[PDB]
């Protein structure tokens, strides 16, 4: 179909999650989540799919792609597909997690959409971790500001061909 974005927050470190959590507390990042996938399809792994709260998934306003290998997964308000490919069918998508979802899409990926959390969390076993970019990566670095908590962010706009 089209248009591959990853979309993710992590610390200055790359730490994404830890103890099955995002490891900040953000409100402004929900916003910046909705406002980039809104009207769009969002793919998920069903590991994150299950993390999610029963009465919150699936997501409003996004068709939520789940990918599985089980096909009696019951995904209530969302679609199942058994391939990546086939979670990419739609005009722009948005991958959401998690890692093992990362690596299977990040090679049909042209936009990256990031927020750096300005907390000092450095890597642990069992951490959840960014994607890794590149030199082929370009795009805007922004700068930083204050959420109404203090806690300091930032976003990253990145694009490839
Ligand atoms: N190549 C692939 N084909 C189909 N489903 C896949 C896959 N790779 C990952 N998945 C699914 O995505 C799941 C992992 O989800 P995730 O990416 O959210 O997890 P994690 O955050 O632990 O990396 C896998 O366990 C698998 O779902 P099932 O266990 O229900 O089969």
């Amino acid at each position: 179909s089209h248009m591959v974005g990853l979309i993710w927050a992590q610390a200055t470190s790359g730490v994404i999650g830890r103890g099955g959590d995002i490891p900040w507390r953000l409100p402004e990042d929900q916003a910046h989540f909705r406002e980039i996938t809104m009207g769009h399809t969002i793919v998920m792994g069903r590991r994150t799919w299950d993390s999610l709260p029963a009465k919150v998934r699936p997501l409003p306003g996004r068709r939520n792609v789940v990918l599985s290998r089980q096909a009696d997964f019951m995904a209530s308000g969302a679609e199942v597909v058994g391939s990546l490919e086939e979670a990419l069918t739609s005009p722009e998508t948005w991958v959401i997690g998690g890692g093992q979802v990362y690596a299977l899409a990040l090679p049909y990926a042209t936009r990256c959409e990031v927020t750096e959390v300005d907390i000092g969390l450095p890597r642990e076993a069992g951490d959840a971790l960014a994607p890794v970019l590149d030199e082929t990566w370009r795009g805007e670095t922004g700068e930083w500001r204050f959420s109404r908590s203090g806690l300091r962010y930032r976003l990253y706009s990145y694009h490839r061909s």
